[PDB]
């Protein structure tokens, strides 16, 4: 569902 944001890339899990 989410995880973390990283400007150019966005990390999302569960």
């Amino acid at each position: 569902g989410s995880k973390r944001f990283r400007x150019p890339i966005i990390f999302n899990e569960r």
